[PDB]
């Protein structure tokens, strides 16, 4: 025989998965990888961050110093985990704004007291209840001070704590709420309290209200708690004739990273950067679908439970369909299935034999490119500590309604962004796959320049006698056209 | 004659339409579609959500029970539409947090209405009053139930009523301001009123204002409304000393797809999902530009009045700068004018005569990816049902600032959305037409290997003598050079 | 000789700067701009907005009408600016939401004050304080009046006031806070006070809280600021029995583009659109990276630092790597680092001499697309008055965490935007730039039919002679094949 054939091809594999591009909604790859985290372990993770559990207690009865909550004093965290079957055992009590007060304190991060010198004078201290019991004994919140009238009196109370630090000092206090005008006159000689509590550049008034509400632990009477922040260089003053559970100390106050969470997750020893309220979920995609609450370096969350970014060519699976010599076909025909060494590669029917053979240059840059894309796409700052609530137990109206519309119309544009990528991102990749390949095919019709010819297979009819070391030499980069020009131009045109 | 012409081109029209790309602002087409719905019928279609018309009625009347709002009774709705001739004819009242509680009661969907039984001891029930004339006699608000003084004396009232049901009940109630000291002693045997309503976990305390304001309807005093709502296991608490508006029931409380609209427009017989206050638009198309607000599954609000996505090729209308024989002349140089059948064609010179014909592979292929396109881009869902208010009537300040700031944030978001997706795949449209152009013509030269040849005018210099089959056998796919190669090669080449 | 060489390529340059695209992190250009504004002059531009700054004066002092602001009377503005050395010289006073009437003056954009006769009877006008010196003499705020008693009564006050105008008429109002019981009888003959201040549509009730508060330029006083707005139709009541600091007239109130702003940047005679506290910046570029509070037509804020959009073609710095001759190399080598006429350019070798020359066909069409992208991408409306506040000095708790929630979000959601821009735009100029060239290969080719042969390094073998007319036929879009045909396929093929 005075003829070769040479083909190229690029290699297919049995089993393939569908990923969703620009124009169509499904299409088979040879390789795909997930975005999308869709799982948990189930448990929180105590490293890096330093988690406290609280098991009984709420962050805001262990600021208050509720006795079941005593082994919290001078703590301090990163995330602070409230338990859903915790409860409250001390005098019953509301706070108006509860949810800024809770805000407040958990981005703080620290339970820090200092017990001040305050000087009440002619009034008797230390108050107490058996809605409260500390041991045998009535007991009472460990950092407020009930006062009461001392013989017949109660005089008005006027004090001042100046701050010459250089930091901010939180002072909590309250006002006692009683049933009857009957219990008012025996604890407080008034009929009518009043509590004023100012700065030089702020003031609050509050007056007691009396009448009867549901028994809860043995009393029909209240507590309400508010608070004060008093600046480097500015005073507070504290003005009551009646009705006052005073301040013992003020609280230190950080800026810093801390926060807290509702979660019922058990706490467990490994190290996880992510915490959502259904445990722990590492942070190697993009993209979560876990849960929207979240806490430290975590990826973003959407409401897709799938996104598949294509790491391969197109698959078209094998025809099998085939001659008596199954003559080497090429790509435009078909994948190859019986190709192991690398995705583009030459197969030769010679004299000699049939062959095949892989190319590295080829095989190597496709991979290039579509390991520097998931790198672009899969890592990347998104670590946030302190943020809204996004879940509600009760009805409140306007406010709650503009925090949900806030948060679902970020989740829509997220998940926008996160379906358009996918399908940019998989078009782009095969359409480098398919000019990758039609890359190496003119660089070999430029070398055969007019001792070869297109059969349109995906195939040379080279018009020479082409033996195993001149099918390498074209393999190679190295094949010499002038050696066989005068035999082919013979063969071919003659 | 001894040879023969073959050119390749595609369909021009006489009028075209002008679309945005990436590079340029207009480039013409064949032909495109709009994708944003600019017009309404000027109705509300009455199926198939459940619409109900308040006339002269606010929802806030309904369900205080105004006279002219007794059709309205146990009433039920998906949208409920409140009319801008709508007025009050009762006893003049204000709502501190109206927004809220409309915006409550508009999500529930429903006023059921159960009677409960309340024990007042030692008070006069069913006050009246000539504001609110419900027939002949005064009257009230059917659902609230004004107290007064028995003989010379109003007993602190101390009332309870339990939840031992497994839903949430709402209880309105309220306070009357009189407009002097001289009145508050005659309906009230007190100076001074109260009225403390409380849960185990929560309570509110109001104390009435006394002085004088503008006239309407005869009365210089107002009332003021109240709510509370009782979870299921919890008890409900009332103690007032005087001026209280006692409620005669509870209402039942749902969760679902309610909301309410301000609107003017007439309600008819026709089927259509989303509402908007300018009537009901159809659901085709992805984007809108009629209102802001909306009600139902909707298209995406945006500013843009126009977005035109190309669904054919570029037009190049023809040269009638054309030869004698007006030769033949193929898609590098123009677009042809008069081929009707399909897209994508061959017109042949032979000595048999001149002709045209179509090609269904290719035409078929560019279509499927276009009406693709289309089917990704045009329907999914936006079903949505409850939001904040958009338009506002009164300066408020800070909440109605961040309400505002909040929705054009995301409009200024999906507009520049809608204005890269159209520029993005008018492109990519381009594009995919034009390589399938380049496809038919490399398998047209692949196929005749040496008996043919390029000029560069989109045509094929074929060197041997080609009749009607020929022709027919390359436009089909079965073409074998081998028969005129001999021929082909002498008449060429020497 | 008998034979010709004809080379195409692009030009190239010595430095480059390095570009973002799809796949990778850097990759080298001939040209790139800058889309980030990085700097500022540092100060404020008096045209074409009105700026008016406030020097020690606050906007709600400047209203108010204290000492040393009454340069401030009649004033109007579109933007105010208020400086960090401003202080109060004054009674001592606070607003409840300070913040939402801080809000609602800057928008109306005047201090517009008309005077109304009120009819005070039975009371004592123009009270008076040495904590507010105008002159030598105690003063007062211009635009309230202080009230006292008239012998030894205070009557119950009750006025009215009609809107028959056109337009909303602004009432400023308050309440005296006196420190001891004995302070309250002195000045009002009651022991408690009440103000009562009401429309045809709302009413707020206000009574005065007692007690001692620190000092501030020598009282323990304060005053309390309220506000009421009547509508076109409506009247204004006011009815109070004690500590009433009386309206002296209405402010008119406008809807339009005014805004406030604290800053410390000096004023300047120049013209600038976009005012940031740091000074005013250029508003040429789409996106800015100096700060997120802004005024008028704007750049959008990123959090990037730098965005570079690539205005030119890929840059592979020569091989001096070369031959005995340097045989002239082509594109598929290098770049020709040696033209400066044009991008794209012909390098001839002939028995005449070598030679060079540029293509202005396709060097325009490149520039133009190019120009165009450019022109997309860099000017648009982004034109904002009137927005939230985004930096606080205090903690608030709940709404403030929303408004920062609110920023942070939109302004990841925009840096991804610019991110996914510059990528995308800058892969579709490199392939613009390449496919322009590989088109001038295929013209050639195409117009040298078989009177030329390619190589492979960018080159055409021409098997003719061809002289410097022949070569710039070529360049020209005039060779005619048919002349030197027999001449080339004898040379070529034999
Ligand atoms: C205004 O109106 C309100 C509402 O009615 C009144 O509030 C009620 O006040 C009474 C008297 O204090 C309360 O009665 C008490 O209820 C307690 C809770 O009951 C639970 O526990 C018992 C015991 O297991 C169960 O039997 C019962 O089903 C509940 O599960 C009881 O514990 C109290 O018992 C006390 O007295 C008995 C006497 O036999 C002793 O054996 C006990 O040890 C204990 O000392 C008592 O029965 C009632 O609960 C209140 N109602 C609510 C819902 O709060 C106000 O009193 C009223 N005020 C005025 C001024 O009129
Ligand atoms: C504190 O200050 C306030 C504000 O001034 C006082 O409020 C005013 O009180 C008077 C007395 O109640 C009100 O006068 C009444 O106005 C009604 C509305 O007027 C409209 O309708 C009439 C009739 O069509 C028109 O003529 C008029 O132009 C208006 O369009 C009148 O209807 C009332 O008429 C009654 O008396 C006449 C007597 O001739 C009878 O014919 C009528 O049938 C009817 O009985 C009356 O004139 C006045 O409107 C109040 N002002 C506002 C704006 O509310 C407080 O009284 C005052 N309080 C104290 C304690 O000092
Ligand atoms: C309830 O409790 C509060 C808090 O203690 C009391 O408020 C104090 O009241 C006193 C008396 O008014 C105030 O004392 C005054 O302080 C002024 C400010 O002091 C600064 O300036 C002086 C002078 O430069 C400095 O020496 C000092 O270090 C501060 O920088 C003084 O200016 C006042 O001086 C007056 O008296 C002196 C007498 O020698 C004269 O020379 C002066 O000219 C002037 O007339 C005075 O000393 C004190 O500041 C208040 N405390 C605060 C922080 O406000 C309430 O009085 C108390 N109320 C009741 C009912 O008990
Ligand atoms: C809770 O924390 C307070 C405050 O202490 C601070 O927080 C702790 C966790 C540590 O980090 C401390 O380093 C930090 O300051 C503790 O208050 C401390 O109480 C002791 C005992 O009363 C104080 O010692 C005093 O020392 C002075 C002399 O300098 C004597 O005059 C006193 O009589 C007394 O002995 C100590 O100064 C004080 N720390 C303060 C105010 O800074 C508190 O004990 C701690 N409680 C628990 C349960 O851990
Ligand atoms: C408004 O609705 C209330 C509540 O009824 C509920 O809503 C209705 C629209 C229907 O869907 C009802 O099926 C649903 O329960 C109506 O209250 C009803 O009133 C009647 C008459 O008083 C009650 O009948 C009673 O039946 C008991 C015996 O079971 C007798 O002891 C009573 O004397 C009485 O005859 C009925 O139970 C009650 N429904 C309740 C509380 O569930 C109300 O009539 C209705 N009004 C209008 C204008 O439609
Ligand atoms: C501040 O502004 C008020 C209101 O005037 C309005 O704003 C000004 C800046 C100008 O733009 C005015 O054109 C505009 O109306 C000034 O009030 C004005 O005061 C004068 C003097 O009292 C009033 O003149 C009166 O004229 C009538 C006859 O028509 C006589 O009966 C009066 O006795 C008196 O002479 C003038 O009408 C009034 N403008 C009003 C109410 O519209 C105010 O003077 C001005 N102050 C400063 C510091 O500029
Ligand atoms: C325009 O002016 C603004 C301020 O009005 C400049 O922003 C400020 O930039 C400095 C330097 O980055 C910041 O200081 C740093 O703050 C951090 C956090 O507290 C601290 O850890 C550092 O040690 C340092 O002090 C300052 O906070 C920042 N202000 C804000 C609110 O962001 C801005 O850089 C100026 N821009 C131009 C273009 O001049
Ligand atoms: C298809 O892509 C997946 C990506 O998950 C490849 O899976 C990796 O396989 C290696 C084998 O050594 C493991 O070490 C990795 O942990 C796997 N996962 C990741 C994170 O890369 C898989 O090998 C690819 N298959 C083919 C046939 O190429
Ligand atoms: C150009 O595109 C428009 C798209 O609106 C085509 O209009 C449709 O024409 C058919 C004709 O049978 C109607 O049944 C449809 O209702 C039309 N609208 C839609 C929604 O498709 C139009 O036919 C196209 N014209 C050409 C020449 O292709
Ligand atoms: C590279 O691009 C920059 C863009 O900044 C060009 O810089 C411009 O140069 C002209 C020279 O006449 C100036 O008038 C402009 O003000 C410059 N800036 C702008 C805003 O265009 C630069 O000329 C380009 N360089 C090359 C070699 O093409
Ligand atoms: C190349 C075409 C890009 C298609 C962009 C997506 C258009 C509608 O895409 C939709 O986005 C939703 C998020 O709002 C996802 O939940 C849906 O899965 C998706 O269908
Ligand atoms: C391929 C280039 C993409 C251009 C993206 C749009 C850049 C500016 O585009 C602008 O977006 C506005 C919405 O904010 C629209 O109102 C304007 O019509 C549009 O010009
Ligand atoms: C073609 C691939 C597009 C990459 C899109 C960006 C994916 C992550 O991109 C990140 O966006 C951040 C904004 O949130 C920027 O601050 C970071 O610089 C950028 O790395
Ligand atoms: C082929 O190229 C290699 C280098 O990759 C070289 O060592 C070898 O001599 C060349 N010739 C053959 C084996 O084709
Ligand atoms: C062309 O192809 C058709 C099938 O599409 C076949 O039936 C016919 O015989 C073929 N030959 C001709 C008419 O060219
Ligand atoms: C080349 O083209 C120009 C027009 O651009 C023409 O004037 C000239 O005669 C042509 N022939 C030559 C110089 O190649």
């Amino acid at each position: 025989n005075s003829t070769a054939t040479l083909c190229l091809g690029h290699h297919a594999v049995p089993n393939g998965t569908l990923v969703k591009t620009i124009t169509d909604d499904q299409i088979e790859v040879t390789n795909a990888t997930e975005l999308v985290q869709s799982s948990s372990t189930g448990k929180i993770c105590n490293n890096p961050h330093r988690i406290l559990d609280g098991i009984d207690c709420t962050l805001i009865d262990a600021l208050l110093g509720d006795p079941h909550c005593d082994v919290f004093q001078n703590e301090t965290w990163d995330l602070f985990v409230e338990r859903s079957k915790a409860f409250s055992n001390c005098y019953p009590y509301d706070v108006p704004d509860y949810a800024s007060l809770r805000s407040l304190v958990a981005s703080s991060g620290t339970l820090e007291f200092i017990t001040e010198g305050f000087t009440w004078t002619g009034v008797t201290q230390n108050g107490g209840s058996n809605a409260c019991k500390r041991g045998p004994g009535s007991g009472f919140f460990s950092r407020l001070n009930w006062l009461t009238k001392s013989g017949s009196t109660y005089p008005v109370l006027n004090v001042t704590m100046p701050n010459n630090d250089n930091f901010d000092k939180l002072y909590i206090w309250g006002i006692h709420h009683p049933s009857t005008n009957q219990e008012q006159t025996s604890l407080y000689v008034q009929a009518s309290g009043r509590v004023t509590v100012s700065t030089r550049r702020s003031q609050q008034t509050i007056i007691p209200n009396i009448g009867s509400r549901p028994w809860v632990r043995g009393l029909s009477s209240r507590i309400s708690i508010y608070w004060t922040i008093v600046k480097p260089g500015d005073v507070l003053v504290i003005n009551s004739n009646g009705n006052l559970i005073a301040p013992r100390g003020y609280f230190k106050m950080r800026t810093g990273k801390s926060s807290i969470m509702r979660s019922d997750a058990p706490i467990d020893t490994c190290i996880s950067e992510c915490i959502t309220p259904n445990g722990s979920i590492p942070n190697d995609k993009p993209f979560q679908n876990v849960n929207k609450i979240t806490y430290g370096a975590c990826p973003k969350y959407v409401k897709q439970n799938t996104l598949k970014l294509a790491t391969g060519m197109r698959n078209v699976p094998e025809k099998q369909t085939r001659g008596l010599f199954g003559a080497i076909a090429g790509f435009i025909e078909n994948g190859w299935e019986g190709m192991i060494d690398g995705w583009y590669g030459f197969r030769h029917q010679n004299s000699e034999g049939t062959g095949q053979a892989a190319d590295l240059k080829s095989t190597q840059a496709a991979i290039d490119q579509i390991n520097g894309k998931l790198n672009r796409v899969i890592e990347k700052t998104n670590e946030k500590f302190h943020q809204i609530e996004k879940e509600f137990s009760e009805v409140e109206g306007r406010i709650q309604d503009l925090e949900k519309y806030v948060e679902d119309t970020k989740i829509d544009l997220w998940s926008y962004n996160a379906e358009l990528l996918v399908a940019l991102e998989n078009q782009h990749t095969i359409d480098l796959t398919d000019s990758e390949m039609n890359k190496l095919f003119e660089k070999t019709r430029r070398q055969l320049r007019e001792n070869a010819e297109e059969m349109g297979n995906g195939c040379f009819k080279i018009y020479h006698k082409c033996d195993n070391a001149c099918i390498e030499s074209i393999r190679n980069g190295t094949y010499d056209h002038d050696v066989y020009r005068d035999e082919a131009l013979n063969n071919r045109f003659q």
